């Protein structure tokens, strides 16, 4: 009886795959495997329908209402987790849970330079010159239904330069360097602070919020009835300002997401 967590490329995922590992071998006698490297929420959905992960460590809720439900993008955060709760009990009988307490949002980031050069503080304010401009992007945003490149050209009405897809993890510098003159970040990642960069305001509410949250089937839940209330220690316990340094100690500082998630759970005691 091992507990298979599945962890996305994300230094997010990893970060708190591991925390949900830890916590359920330091409070039960489950012992537990990381199943690392899903590309996607796809991914990760498809595992969990194939049997190949027992616990989604983090997902997001504008991402699966828009791709996994084929839901229109709800713009409210309450009404959002609602009906993707609703909608993962009523579909396959998993539990979407309240979230960690924060949200991992698409943000269009530029270096503050370049928006002081071009007058710039919404997303909106792109416009004017944005056939000038190189956006870089992460591997999947741009073939998104909802919440991708299509949605975001038929609501702000314009499109850029070019469009560079990369991996996320690269755009924080890429941005910096001069590489790009904006990349679409994720809001959590801690070195849009530590890079001093500047989040445009997403002005026409064009993206879904993301609160994000871990997915247990009920089935692994009725079986393993000592592990509801592990997770339920970490829910509400995150804030975007906490998930920012933990972010940054593994991709700042370059710290196992491991040693991370144990400091973690050891400041706070494991929450008992
Ligand atoms: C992180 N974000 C919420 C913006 C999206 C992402 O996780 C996409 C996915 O899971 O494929």
């Amino acid at each position: 009886d091992t507990i298979k967590i599945g962890a996305q490329s994300m230094t997010e995922s990893e970060i708190v795959a591991n925390m949900i590992a830890q916590l359920i071998e330091h409070d039960t006698d489950l012992n537990t495997a990381l199943v690392k490297n899903l590309g996607s929420n796809y991914v990760q959905h498809q595992a969990m329908l194939g049997g190949d992960i027992d616990i989604s460590a983090t997902r997001y809720s504008g991402t699966d209402l828009t791709s996994t439900l084929g839901k229109e993008a709800e713009k409210d955060p309450k009404k959002a987790l609602n009906i993707v709760q609703n909608e993962f009990q009523k579909r396959f009988s998993y539990k979407w849970f309240d979230s960690y307490g924060f949200d991992n949002t698409y943000a269009f980031t530029v270096t503050k330079k370049f928006a002081e050069k071009e007058h710039i503080n919404t997303v909106s304010d792109l416009k004017k010159n944005a056939s000038q401009y190189k956006l870089g992007v992460d591997n999947a945003w741009l073939k998104r239904k909802g919440d991708g490149y299509k949605g975001f050209v038929s609501t702000y009405g314009f499109e850029f330069g070019t469009t560079y897809p990369m991996q996320i993890g690269l755009v924080y510098d890429a941005v910096k360097n001069g590489k790009m003159d904006a990349v679409l970040a994720y809001s959590t990642d801690g070195r849009i602070k530590a890079y001093d960069l500047k989040i445009l305001k997403d002005d026409k509410r064009f993206f879904p919020p993301y609160d994000c949250s871990p997915v247990i089937p009920e089935k692994v839940l009725k079986e393993h009835p000592e592990l509801e209330g592990v997770i339920n220690k970490l829910i509400g316990q995150i804030d975007t300002e906490t998930m920012q340094e933990l972010n940054y100690e593994v991709d700042g500082k370059l710290k196992e997401p491991s040693v991370v998630a144990k400091e973690f759970l050891e400041k706070h005691h494991y929450f008992d």
